[PDB]
């Protein structure tokens, strides 16, 4: 399925006003493919350049699966570096200003969505400042960059701490076979968009 606007995307009001605010019009080819099987809880393997349309997808799709109300860390986004992590942070609260969303870079009350480093994320797991309970969403961003700077153990650890039932969602450039081998790991039957 290609969805080609945001409207027919049953997204939320308070979201599409965040979509509308931010300045997109129409979504981008990886938008049309993706925000869909992402916002129906599906492990979602996605092939995508860095960009805003990369990770206005998989915060879209985040943003729309929230339990606002209830005041838990509920996604937890990896990314390879602190730049990156804070990148996704403005974005994310960008597109959530309309509708309460909160969320915290973990770069060195519980926020919505937390997002950093696999090592930083790793430790703030380990000292209990966050809570795996209540995740429902682990996205994996530029998992390739990730790897290649060493991350694999981490990442898996990381997994390990989380619920079983999570949805994983994986986006790279590349797809290499140390990220295939994640995706194996990690994911029941994903869609592919590659």
């Amino acid at each position: 399925e290609i969805v080609d606007n945001f409207d027919d995307m049953n997204l939320k009001e308070s979201l599409l006003r965040g979509i509308y605010a931010y300045g997109f019009e129409k979504p981008s080819a990886i938008q049309q493919r993706a925000i869909i099987p992402c916002i129906k809880g599906y492990d979602v393997i996605a092939q995508a350049q860095s960009g805003t349309g990369k990770t206005a997808t998989f915060a879209i799709s985040i943003l729309q699966q929230l339990e606002i109300e209830f005041k838990e860390t509920q996604a937890l986004v990896l990314a390879p570096t602190r730049e990156l992590a804070q990148q996704i942070q403005k974005v994310i609260l960008a597109l959530g200003d309309y509708m309460g969303a909160t969320c915290h870079a973990c770069i060195g009350e519980a926020p919505h969505i937390v997002v950093g480093t696999p090592g930083r994320v790793f430790d703030m797991l380990n000292r209990r400042y966050l809570s795996p309970k209540w995740i429902k969403m682990f996205v994996l961003d530029e998992a390739d960059e990730m790897l290649s700077r060493g991350f694999k153990d981490q990442i898996y650890e990381i997994f390990q701490k989380l619920n079983t039932s999570i949805q994983v969602v994986l986006l790279s450039a590349t797809m290499p076979t140390d990220v295939l081998e994640v995706t194996k790991k990690f994911m029941r039957d994903p869609i592919r968009i590659l």
